[PDB]
């Protein structure tokens, strides 16, 4: 009943699933897991593991709800680092960033894999080459980074980044990067705290739309 | 039945931490796909009620209030026979949640919450007010038939739901009126919003509104 | 058996709209969204566009298998409207919004599309109602055109004029999967239109067309 069913939204898609939303797939053991597949983003076959749409979602959150992950299917949410990480061990997995601002410009960026480690290696980031996009690069800076909470500080910065940049995520000192900072809805006058990427729109401004999610490379 | 989920609590306990759709199994094993808020106050929430942009229509009959209507996507009421089938085992809070149109956030959470039966016209029985920022505004209403437009069990010499366009268990008629229409912010008419007096009043309709319930 | 139409699952209860799975005649699962709510209830829904998020300007590939997202908008796909069309008789019905939150709609007493081979040629029977008047009868027994497949009858290309697929003639009157254009605007015919609804200059802020046994 697990060898059955399907493992990827990748899977899903070859199975004949073309509209976008939350299936049912199998971790890799075995452990069923409701994953939300784009079905229509280049290609197709993504599974999503991040999503903030309209900021009705608080992502200033602590480890141990990170690890789990949190939010609504019907909105907003982390997958949660467990899953992230069963997702992305065993295999290749490419990584797309779709991005929207609130001027309905689409931009995005695609790296050649993507893996975080277990909770013992602080979810350290893995990432391959950047391909192609036109978001341009704002997370090859925080290649082989762990992964911080507020309540837990694993960066190399002699303070806080996540009380700092008021979010979570593979910081280093601090980031180009912070796709779970606060929504600030567009141009914000403070600095970098907002879902910002520092190569698209830059430290002040804070996008309507942020997916992370994951395909069979 | 029986193993699988029986409340929102279970499926939170078994290791669903997004909320969101899903199916449960009621004391007598009918399957209801239900919504779970698996984070307010520690999750494991069975939502009955929501508002959110105004999008459905509330002001409707006893045999909609009956069965449930709206939208998965959005707005809803559970529907009365279920609401009831979930508290039969009288043992289970209410919180109630509230946004206003700057984001403001505030509750109210009861001990317990049950309603009877259609025979006994959905009557409210409720527990005792444990806290909240939203202040109290339910108790009032304590041992009373549920009315809609057109079936009048309120204690006034008129139709309560025609005057305020909502369904409640109204008295006399109300401090609260989760059900009413949906006037976004201050109303210059009277206590026929999204109210909770309590709260922020009889001339202001919030943004959000849920009503969940949770095994204690 | 189990569920062939949402008018089967408002029969059994469900009286709440969203997103069902229903089992098409070869007994194919499919999750179709129903709409619960409008003229009765019991309509599965095939198109909807409601905020301009997904690209509807798509290839013929693309409309085959449907496109798009249960959370917003979307298109079922030709096949699938097909098998959920074509055995019985299903009563086709649109309902179009504009901006200042006015409805219109148009109901037909059926509506039925062929299979791929005929170009998922549409087959359409009379106006029953409908206070958007008629933008589609205009439209029978017409194959699907793409931007990227032209079986239109304009020798021109309609699809790329109008950037939008339908089973376009010389040319239209109806263009529900149009551009996303917000109201009114300078452009011709290219968006969200329904000529006799709010004309050949304005996109509606939500349409959806939804299937229902007679
Ligand atoms: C991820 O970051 C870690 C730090 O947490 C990086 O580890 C460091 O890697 C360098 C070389 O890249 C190591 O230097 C080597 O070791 C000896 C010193 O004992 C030195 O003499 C050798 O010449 C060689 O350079 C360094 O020791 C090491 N630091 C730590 C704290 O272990 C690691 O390289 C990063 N991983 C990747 C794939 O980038
Ligand atoms: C930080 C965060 O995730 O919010 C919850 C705080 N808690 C669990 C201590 C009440
Ligand atoms: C008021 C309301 O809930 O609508 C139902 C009335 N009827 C009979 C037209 C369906
Ligand atoms: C709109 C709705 O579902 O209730 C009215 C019933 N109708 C329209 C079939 C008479
Ligand atoms: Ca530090
Ligand atoms: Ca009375
Ligand atoms: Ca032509």
């Amino acid at each position: 009943p697990c060898l059955t069913g399907p493992r990827t939204c990748k899977d899903l898609l070859d199975r004949g699933h073309f509209l976008s939303g939350w299936h049912t797939i199998y971790l890799p053991d075995c452990r069923p897991l409701t994953v939300l597949c784009d079905m229509d983003t280049d290609g197709g076959g993504w599974t999503v593991f991040q999503r903030r749409v309209d900021g009705s979602v608080d992502f200033y959150r602590d480890w141990a709800t990170y690890k789990q992950g949190f939010g609504s299917r019907l909105g907003e949410f982390w997958l949660g680092n467990d899953n992230i990480h069963a997702l992305t061990a065993q295999g290749t997995s490419e990584l797309r960033t779709d991005l929207v601002d609130f001027e309905d410009n689409y931009q995005f960026a695609k790296y050649r894999s993507f893996k975080v480690a277990d909770e013992a290696e602080k979810y350290n980031l893995v990432l391959g080459a950047f391909v192609e996009g036109s978001a341009g690069d704002s997370l090859t800076f925080h290649n082989n980074q762990s992964f911080s909470t507020k309540d837990q500080d694993n960066d190399l910065n002699t303070g806080n980044c996540a009380v700092m940049f008021q979010g979570a995520w593979w910081y280093k000192n601090c980031h180009t990067s912070n796709l779970n900072g606060r929504y600030l809805r567009g141009t914000h006058g403070s600095f970098a705290n907002g879902i910002n990427w520092k190569s698209g729109k830059g430290y002040n401004y804070s996008y309507k739309v942020s997916e992370m999610k994951v395909r069979p490379a």
